[PDB]
Parts: structure tokens; sequence; C-alpha cells
């Protein structure tokens, strides 16, 4: 089946999901590669017009443990998705609600099993997932952690604004197991998630 790991910004969800997918021996999936594909295709085609292009070409995300692939009209584009120009354009495309909906439609076509990570994987995309988790922590601890890697106050202020957006747009899935990660190492969180997957 499907494991969803959702959480707010600076929640360590991507690192936890990669470790959980590796432990289970299934692919890790996120939205990043699809946003990059949309940007690359918009650039290559020289493009509402973006969505007609994406839908028109036919895009598929292939979930593979060694590294996911993105095909457009049957062509593997994966290796072309990390250029500076894709980097510039992807920031902008990710912000379009219609592109977000398109990414969701493509994720929904990926057959299980996999560990999907994001904010709304267990609600907007895979509400039928058998194993849903929401990793939460106070904004202070997430800021404290991120600041170790700006000052605490700068990061905290940024996180508070991101949390406000997240809360106004979504809530954890009702059947998701919620874990406050405060006080736990990455290993502990990974272990906790796996201990809860029957």
């Amino acid at each position: 089946g499907i494991v969803t790991i959702d959480g707010p910004s600076a929640s360590g969800k991507s690192s936890v999901a990669r470790r959980v997918a590796a432990a289970l021996g299934v692919p890790y999936l996120s939205s990043g590669l699809l946003y990059r594909a949309a940007a690359f295709l918009a650039l290559r085609a020289g493009v509402e017009g973006l969505l007609a292009l994406l839908e028109g070409l036919g895009v598929r995300l292939l979930a593979q443990a060694e590294g996911n692939r993105v095909l457009a009209d049957g062509e593997d584009l994966t290796s072309f998705l990390h250029t500076p120009e894709v980097d510039r354009v992807v920031s902008a495309v990710a912000r379009l609600p219609g592109v977000r909906a398109w990414v969701n439609r493509r994720l929904k076509e990926v057959p299980p099993p996999f560990v999907a990570e994001g904010r709304d994987m267990g609600t907007a995309v895979f509400p039928e997932a058998a194993h849903k988790f929401y990793l939460t922590a106070s904004p202070e601890v997430r800021a404290w952690r991120r600041a170790r890697e700006q000052a605490y106050e700068e990061v905290l202020r940024d996180l508070l604004r991101r949390d406000e957006r997240d809360k106004a747009q979504s809530a954890p899935a009702p059947d998701a197991l919620v874990l406050d990660t405060g006080g736990m190492t990455l290993d502990e969180v990974v272990a906790w998630v796996l201990a809860h997957i029957r």
C-alpha cells in the first residue's frame, strides 16, 4: 500500500520519508520532480496555456526505488530537470494553483506501493492511503533546528508565516497518526513511523 508522511515546513518530513521508504524497500515519491517537469516543458515549448500543454503531452511519474522518472509523451525527461533555468522557472510554476492541481492528478495515477511525502498527500492526493502520518513540532523547535544549520528569530518568523498558510489551507488527514517530533532524533522518528505500520 501507500504510506503518506505530511507535515509543515522544516519538519524533517523528506528525510524521514526517504528513510522509511528505504526501510520498507519501496519508492519515495514527492511533488518536486513533477513541478520540475512542468517548468522544463513550459520552457521547451515556449509556452491556462501551461495546463493545456501538460495535459496535452501526457505526463507520467514512474516510482522507482533507485530514483523516480518523469516521462512526457513516452520520453524520459528526468535528467534534464535540474538546470539553472529549470530552477528559476520552477519557483514560479509551483505557485500556480492550476499547476498544483495538475501535479495532484499525476500523483494519483502512480500505483502503490510507495511512501509519499508533502503537506497534503494524505488528504488531497491519497485519502485512501492505508498508513498516514503527520509529523508536527512547535514552530520554536523547528526554528531552533533550522537555525543550527539565519538567527533563531529570523527563521521563527518565517516559519510562523508558513504555518499560518498551511493551517488556513489544510488540516492533517483525520485518520493520520500525528507525531510531535520535539525531543526526538531522526532515527527515533523513523523508528516510530515504522513501528506503526502493520
